[PDB]
């Protein structure tokens, strides 16, 4: 039972200095790349924003897999909805400025800054030889040394009230109080270029709205106690449940990489499944230290049930599907289903030693 999970807990805990290492290879190519992009004139405002919870600029999302957010500050945005999508925008800006030379009319094109944006960091990787970098296709991902890789993510920072489509997302109030919500809703937002012939290209110049910088407040503040898991008396398992959901994924997405059913399930979508259980499950008492496997269980169940329903709701935008068809293909989203099944059935075989 909760014996087996613990025992993966314990074992996890053993490759913190691989981990806390590799973090720090990513953070000095980062900081390497920031300086160079801080030269060009379109990109002098950027800098690195803070979105893990443990490493601060450098959030892992998978064994030897990190990702970075560059953040650009860029006042007076206008959005335009694209298309009833909800998570996606026109950039304009509010009636010169350092990103003008990417504006094709009103509209700021994601397809020309990225572009941009990924040319530099090319060229930049080039010219180290302290260590080994090359660039994979997040705007770019990064290899080092034929085996970290780092996902880089360029995001304009907006200081604007929360876009219309937010209004029923982040639905803590239960949980973590309105009050937090409110204080949460102040911080900034930030926007994802979305290429206008990328993906399955909308021929449009869209940007996605993103709240990645919001998660780290949230798991290290997790609790309705403002003291949860700061004491002995107040010790839950809400992120040993995260933990553990995140390995799940990792481990099934390993044993089935011989036609990698699996490529297009990611930590965001256990992460986005994880909270909306702590949405249903706002008490502390919910979360006892003592009741792990149950807890554990409750949030597979949950990501189960998305799966089986094809339905997870953007954490923020409560009308964006991450499971639509549009973004995961049915046949995905069923093989996944009969293998979370099968596992929880099971009491988790893949945890097995
Ligand atoms: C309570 C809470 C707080 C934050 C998050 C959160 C948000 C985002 C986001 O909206 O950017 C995340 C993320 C985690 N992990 C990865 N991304 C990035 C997604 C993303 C964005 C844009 C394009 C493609 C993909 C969650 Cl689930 C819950
Ligand atoms: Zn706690």
């Amino acid at each position: 039972g909760a014996s087996k999970l613990r025992a993966v807990l314990e074992k996890l805990k053993l490759s913190r200095d691989d981990i806390s290492t590799a973090a720090g290879m990513v953070k000095g190519v980062v900081d390497h790349l920031l300086l160079r992009l801080k030269c060009d004139s379109a990109f002098r405002g950027v800098g690195l924003l803070n979105t893990g919870s443990y490493y601060e600029h450098v959030k892992i999302s998978a064994p030897n897999e990190f990702d970075v957010m560059f953040k650009l500050e860029v006042p007076r945005i206008q959005l335009e909805e694209y298309s009833n999508t909800r998570a996606y925008y026109f950039v304009k800006f509010k009636r010169e400025n350092p990103l003008s030379q990417f504006l094709e009319g009103e509209i700021l094109s994601a397809s020309k800054m990225l572009s941009k944006f990924r040319k530099i960091i090319k060229e930049e990787i080039n010219d180290i030889k302290d260590t080994d970098v090359i660039m994979k296709r997040p705007a770019v991902t990064l290899l080092i040394s034929e085996k970290i890789s780092v996902d880089i993510t360029l995001a304009l920072e907006s200081k604007s009230s929360w876009p219309a489509s937010t209004q029923e997302g982040l639905r803590i109030q239960n949980w973590l109080s309105a009050k937090v919500r409110k204080q949460l809703r102040l911080k900034p937002f930030y926007l994802v270029p979305k290429h206008a012939k990328e993906g399955n290209g909308f021929q449009e110049e869209t940007w996605r709205l993103s709240f990645s910088h919001i998660e780290k407040e949230i798991l290290n503040n997790h609790g309705k106690s403002k003291t949860c898991c700061e004491n002995k008396e107040e010790k839950c398992c809400r992120k040993d449940c995260l933990k553990l959901m995140k390995y799940l994924l990792e481990q099934l997405k390993e044993r089935f990489k011989d036609k990698k059913h699996l490529d297009k399930f990611s930590s965001y979508h256990v992460k986005t499944a994880f909270f909306h259980v702590c949405t249903q499950n706002p008490q502390d008492s919910q979360w006892d230290r003592k009741d792990l496997g149950l807890c554990f269980d409750n949030c597979v169940t949950y990501f189960l049930q998305c799966l089986r329903t094809e339905k997870l709701e953007n954490y923020f935008i409560p009308e964006f599907n991450l499971f639509s068809s549009n973004l995961i293909d049915k046949r995905s989203k069923e093989f996944l289903t009969k293998q979370i099944e099968y596992e929880r059935n099971n009491e988790f075989p893949v945890f097995d030693e």
